[PDB]
């Protein structure tokens, strides 16, 4: 299993190549955060528990957490297909650079871990890339 994922803020896309930048002007009613899910190798028609958490990234490289939001989701045909998850308005700051991680969970146990043919253990499938820019966005000073 994998998540593919790319951050909008204030309708601002992240790409692998270059941060979602925000505009001072846009960063004055705060940020609108919404982050895209591709997903692939996940269970058709199970439902999975999508966790995303905006984390700050600090000057000395460290992360903080700014919010953390879950959502019940559905993989579609062949397991593949596209979530989103909306972090709302974020008062971020001036200067700043923000990543979004992604966790999906299987709410069932879906991997047989002991060789009993007895389904004992969630799928989990995780974008936790502090370094993956098409996550990242940056407020851009006046
Ligand atoms: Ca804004
Ligand atoms: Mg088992």
């Amino acid at each position: 299993g994998t998540l593919r994922c790319t951050v909008i803020a204030d309708g601002v896309n992240g790409s692998s190549e270059k941060e979602a930048l925000v505009s001072f002007e846009n960063s004055k009613d705060g940020v609108d955060v919404k982050d895209t899910i591709n997903y692939e190798g996940l269970v058709a028609n199970q439902n999975y528990t999508l966790t995303g958490t905006l984390m700050h990234v600090k000057a000395d490289g460290s992360l903080e957490e700014i919010a953390t939001k879950t959502t019940n989701v559905t993989a579609g045909e062949n397991g593949n297909g596209t979530w989103g998850l909306d972090f709302g308005n974020q008062k971020l700051q001036v200067g700043e650079k923000y990543v979004v991680f992604e966790n999906a969970e299987s709410v069932e146990n879906l991997i047989d871990t002991d060789k009993d043919y007895n389904l004992d253990t969630k799928q989990v499938v995780k974008h936790e890339d502090k370094n993956d820019k098409a996550q990242t966005l940056v407020v851009e000073k006046p």
